[PDB]
C-alpha cells in the first residue's frame, strides 16, 4: 500500500493535469504518485477500477501508461479538488494505492 | 436573478441535506435559497436543467417542490462542497438563479 507519509518522504518532480507528481519518475516503469489531496501511487495501481466505480464526484479518469509493469492504465486524480472526502476509494482499492489528505 | 448579497441580506432559517437555507421560507410558494458555496434561489428556479447538464462534479440533484409557482422541481446543491468553481451553472441558468461563492 501507499506510504501515508509520501508528501514529505518524496520529492515533487513535476505536474500533470493540475496536480503535482511525486518522484522518482523514470518512465515507463516508474511513474510515482499523482496528486496531493487525493494521491494515487501509479507504481501500485493495477487498474482495478473500484475507485472510479465508487467516486460520486468524478475525481478520477483513466490515464494511459503503456509499458508499466503493474498495468497500462491508471486512475488519475484529475479533479482531486472536487473530493468530498468519502474515503470510499481509499477502502475499495484492492492494492491500497490511494491516500486522501484534506488540505 | 439572484441577489449576489443574499448571504448577508437574508436570514439563515434552516438546513437541508447538509446545506443552509436562507429565508423567508413559507411553503409551498416561498422556498428561499438553498446553499452557501453554491446558492440556488428556489423562488427563481424554473427547472431548466442546464446547470445539471453542465456540472462535471455532480453538485446538483433534482428536488421536488410540489405547489411552487415557478416549477415543481428544483436543482438542489446537495454536493455544494464538490464545487470546483467552473462558473458554468452560473452562466447557463436562463434565469440567473445561481450564485457561487468560494469559501
Ligand atoms: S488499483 Fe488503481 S484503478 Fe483505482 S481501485 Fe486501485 S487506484
Ligand atoms: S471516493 Fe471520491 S470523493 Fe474523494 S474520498 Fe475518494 S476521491
Ligand atoms: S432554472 Fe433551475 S434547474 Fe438550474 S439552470 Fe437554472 S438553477
Ligand atoms: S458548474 Fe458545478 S463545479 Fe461549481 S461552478 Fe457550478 S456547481
Ligand atoms: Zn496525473
Ligand atoms: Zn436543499
Amino acid at each position: 500500500g501507499i506510504d501515508p507519509n509520501y508528501r514529505t518522504n518524496r520529492q515533487v518532480v513535476g505536474e500533470h493535469s493540475g496536480h503535482k507528481v511525486y518522484g522518482p519518475v523514470e518512465p515507463p516503469k516508474v511513474l510515482g504518485i499523482h496528486g496531493t489531496i487525493v494521491g494515487v501511487d501509479f507504481d501500485l495501481c493495477i487498474a482495478d477500477g473500484s475507485c472510479i466505480n465508487a467516486c460520486p464526484v468524478n475525481v478520477f479518469q483513466w490515464y494511459d501508461t503503456p509499458g508499466h509493469p503493474a498495468s497500462e492504465k491508471k486512475a488519475d486524480p484529475v479533479n482531486e479538488q472536487a473530493c468530498i472526502f468519502c474515503m470510499a476509494c481509499v477502502n475499495v482499492c484492492p492494492v491500497a494505492a490511494i491516500d486522501v489528505k484534506p488540505p
